[PDB]
């Protein structure tokens, strides 16, 4: 057995008035897994480079007013530019 | 038995008139695990360069008027860049 | 021992007029592993470089108004990069 | 007259061999 | 005559030979 | 009248030989 006579996930506003009255519940079990494993092999953003290379006069620029980020966590294996706002080049 | 007569999360308003009642639970077990075994190989963001690299006037900008992170963890195996705002090069 | 009639994370109002009432719970158990074991290898930001590299005239700005972190915290292992307004060149 | 020798090869040999489950007995 | 050699090879042998499991018995 | 020789080889070799499980017995 587990959960019998429980009260798990509630708003409960017998009351008058009120504004904005809200009640979160996340729950992560197990996720962003990597397993490898016996003989295996991950190549990752590691390029072999003999030719020559001349990248000029590039820009990039990233900006907001602003970022909120309420009960929304970054969970990240093998990953990299995991954001909420993202400006890239090469 | 895990719970049983069991009040877990919860807002109760009978009062009046108020704002902003807020409530919150996050759980994180196991997450972002990297597991390598026996034989095996993870290559990651180390190219081989042999060729001539020349990059110049390159510009990266990243701006904002505010970040406001409420309740929202980061959590990174392996990862590199993970970030509310990113501008990135290269 | 650990529970039966209990009360794990909870907001009781009864009273009028108030403002901002709030309640937080994150628990983290196990998250962020890394594992390597046996005959294995991780190679990590790590290149093996040959040419030549001539960088100039290069330039990079992080730039905000405000940050707030909270309940944020930062996990990080085998990571290197995680933060909130990020940068990058090369 | 000038003269400009550039000798950079590249050589990336990798050999991974009984990294299985081999001859094992489960009983 | 002017002269300049650049002379840098790379080589990244790597050999993994019984990193698995071999002739091991579980009872 | 000039003459630059530069000499930078690079080897990088690894061997791992028997760092698995090998001939245990679990009872």
């Amino acid at each position: 057995q587990s959960k019998i006579g429980s009260l798990d996930n509630i708003t409960h506003v017998p009351g008058g008035g009120n504004k904005k009255i809200e009640t979160h519940k996340l729950t992560f079990r197990e996720n962003a897994k990597a397993k490898t494993d016996h003989g295996a092999e991950i190549v990752y953003k590691s390029p072999v480079v003999s030719g020559d290379t001349s990248p000029r006069h590039l820009s990039n620029v990233s900006s907001t007013g602003s970022i909120d980020m309420v009960d929304s966590p970054q969970l990240a294996t093998l990953a990299d530019e995991v954001s909420a706002s993202l400006a890239k080049q090469g």
